[PDB]
């Protein structure tokens, strides 16, 4: 229940719903005009945030010290609303929990919320070829179209929804550093 209503709250305040040419995903701002998709959303010069044409200033795919893959893209907007500060939701490690909720907004999911129960930090997974890190794993019946949704629990912002394989779920971990 408190992750539901954190969850709620943090999806009002700070997610949107966008299309790239790649697919339609749920997004979520970060601090001043940096907000974060799964890397396959391969954003162009320009998304459509909330059906609105916004500029893509920069944007930055994350790999670690070995160009390891992460599965996440930075993106920082032309806008001039800045997103409310959620840093301090974001761990400097990766998380695991007893009960989380995975948070969806997409035109084929509005305003979803999933009970995805434990999360565990399950690390290495190659993903379509592609060897990836620090991968929080749940399960749940998982369906296409959830990238980009927000795993949270009370209090906490925990990853990225990168991808789903039948009753298996996972989340990239979102942490501090990458936002500064």
């Amino acid at each position: 229940g408190p992750a539901f209503e954190f969850a709620v709250a943090m999806m009002k305040r700070n997610s949107s719903t966008v299309k790239t040419e790649y697919g339609e995903f749920t997004m979520l701002g970060i601090y001043d005009r940096w907000a974060v998709l799964p890397r396959h959303a391969k954003p162009g010069p320009t998304i459509l945030m909330n059906d609105q044409e916004v500029g893509v200033l920069d944007a930055k795919e994350l790999v670690d010290k070995d160009g390891t893959n992460l599965e996440l893209t930075l993106l920082k907007l032309n806008r001039n609303e800045k997103f409310r500060d959620i840093r301090g939701f974001l761990a400097k490690e990766e998380v695991e929990v007893n009960e989380a909720v995975l948070a969806i907004n997409t035109s084929k999911f509005p305003n979803m919320y999933i009970p995805v129960g434990q999360v565990t930090e399950y690390g290495f997974l190659n993903l379509g070829g592609t060897p990836t890190k620090r991968m929080l794993m749940y399960n749940f019946p998982t369906r296409a179209g959830q990238a980009g949704g927000v795993l949270m629990s009370t209090g906490k912002v925990l990853g990225i929804h990168v991808g789903g394989n039948g009753h298996q779920g996972f989340s990239a971990a979102l942490l501090k550093h990458y936002f500064n």
